[PDB]
């Protein structure tokens, strides 16, 4: 019986109080409305209808901290209300036109969004907790602020990232996490280590999995090429190694990403999202900002996008659900006792691929009654026979290594990260600065360590923004240690408020 472990990793860097658009609080509001709330509704249905098709969901600590924030909750409420009004306005403008059906859908969507958000008391974290409680999903944690594990300069800093993540998970769910999502699936085994830039001490460092083990984590995930060598997914076939559960020397277990299921969904040439009926991500209404057009054709110009047909688009998800399950059955036939790990960035479903969440639900419903492929949580997925394996260093990023986050444009970044991590450690040992100052400084360090900054600069999704973002957290960090006034500290505490119980002791041992 082949095991299918669907793993969704929900994440977004800290945008609370740092602007709204392009990349700001609105980015978080969109995800809540298009990905998280719809996902919660799927979970509620499956529980209500007794459908047994569990999967795994990761919510990075920094994301959960924002979702549970009063300002974000109120901000989302205003966002949704405003969107509903924009939808109602579009329905009157487009009534009787080719965009009517799409306009009606928008109204219905936002009405449901406001009503659902209101019925959950605007607390998404609580709903996910409820779903896990029902057994419909397993929740896993990650690095506090999604720091790039392999490159953090100090073991105590990586420890702080990991431990703060476990603590946040406990705080929000009143349970301990056994599963852990490695940001960018970036891994580094035990062994000699030399800093990429000046700062950190060069010497033997424990493997990332060793710290995870010490933190109570029992399993994580890595990209396919870490267990089967060869080319990364930057055609990459799935060797038998990728279908086995792997146990490291530390005792930690790892599953490897299945290439086929990843490409079948993400591919720009044949991924499901490219289907012509699906809603076009890149075309927004000049006046309302809403999406009323469909992909139509992958090559098609924006001006050539045809009107969006909501009904036809969502109906199409059933077809792709069957197709996907067909692929799972072939993979299963090839490895009847293997484990198929299909890990994705959660925002892919709902935000990038609008109909993607309905697709997920369709897939789970089909898998609940599938004799060849059994949907399981990560914990169940890692049980049974395992291959003793040693993992080389790498990630699931372009090139299968660290080039995306470590490069020409990000040298200054890691430079400041290393300096800051060392200072944090020292400040923690000295213990002379006020408790509050140490906690906020720690917060600034964590925010600075977000891999999202170097990522957004290399990709070009928001280079100037990301650059200013890390420079400011760095600036705030050293200013706090060098000496800031009580009111300057409070302004930073209010602006950057994640981790109310951040523990500076973590930088010691």
């Amino acid at each position: 019986m082949a095991r299918f472990a669907l793993v969704l990793h929900a994440h977004l860097p800290y945008v609370r109080a740092h602007g709204m658009w392009p990349f700001g609080e609105e980015t978080l509001y969109e995800a809540m409305a298009e990905t998280y709330l719809p996902l919660i509704r799927v979970l509620e249905r499956l529980r209500a209808e007794g459908v047994e098709a569990p999967f795994t969901l990761g919510i990075t600590p920094i994301l959960a901290e924002q979702l549970a924030d009063a300002r974000i909750k109120e901000g989302f409420w205003a966002y949704a209300k405003d969107r509903l009004e924009r939808a109602q306005g579009d329905y009157q403008r487009y009534r009787g036109t080719a965009l009517e059906a799409s306009a009606r859908h928008q109204v219905a969507f936002w009405e449901l969004t406001l009503d659902h958000f209101q019925r959950l008391s605007g607390d998404l974290v609580a709903a996910f907790r409820k779903a896990e409680e029902g057994g419909q999903v397993e929740l896993i944690t990650s690095n506090a602020t999604h720091g790039y594990s392999p490159l953090l300069g100090y073991d105590e800093a990586l420890w702080a990232q990991i431990k703060t993540g476990v603590s946040t998970y406990r705080r929000h769910f009143a349970k301990d996490p056994t599963g852990f999502w490695l940001p960018e699936m970036a891994y580094r085994p035990k062994g000699p280590w030399k800093p990429p830039v000046e700062g950190p001490p060069e010497g033997v460092r424990p493997g990332v999995d060793e710290l995870l083990m010490r933190a109570g984590i029992r399993y994580t995930f890595v990209d396919a090429h870490l267990v089967q060598g060869g080319e990364p997914l930057s055609p990459v076939e799935s060797q038998e190694a990728t279908y086995h559960v792997h146990e490291l020397e530390s005792g930690l277990r790892v599953l490897a990403r299945n290439p086929e299921t990843t490409l079948q969904v993400w591919s720009a040439d044949y991924g499901y999202p490219g289907e012509g009926l699906y809603r076009e991500f890149h075309r927004k209404d000049p006046l309302s900002g809403l999406h009323h057009w469909r992909v139509t054709h992958r090559k098609a110009d924006l001006a050539e996008k045809a009107p969006y047909d909501p009904e036809a688009a969502f109906a199409k998800t059933e077809e792709h659900a069957r197709h996907f399950v067909g692929l799972l059955e072939r993979l299963a036939g090839r490895h009847p006792e293997g484990v198929i790990l299909s890990p994705y960035d959660a925002e892919l479903f709902g935000h990038w691929w609008y109909e993607g969440v309905a697709w997920l639900e369709a897939v789970l419903r089909l898998l609940a009654q599938n004799p060849k492929v059994r949907p399981v949580t990560a914990r169940e997925a890692v049980q049974g026979p395992a291959v003793r394996t040693a993992l080389p260093e790498g990630s699931w990023g372009r090139g299968g290594d660290h080039r995306v986050w470590l490069n020409e444009k990000t040298l200054d970044y890691w430079e400041k990260v290393y300096r800051a991590e060392g200072a944090m450690r020292e400040a923690a040992r000295r213990g002379v600065l006020p408790e509050g100052v140490l906690r906020q400084a720690m917060r600034e360090l964590l925010l600075l360590e977000a891999s999202d900054w170097p990522f957004l600069m290399e990709t070009g999704q928001a280079e100037a923004y990301a650059r200013e973002r890390y420079e400011e957290h760095a600036r705030a960090f050293f200013h706090l240690l060098k000496g800031a006034s009580p009111e300057e500290l409070r302004a930073l505490e209010e602006r950057d408020n994640p981790f109310p119980e951040a523990d500076p002791r973590l930088y010691l041992f």
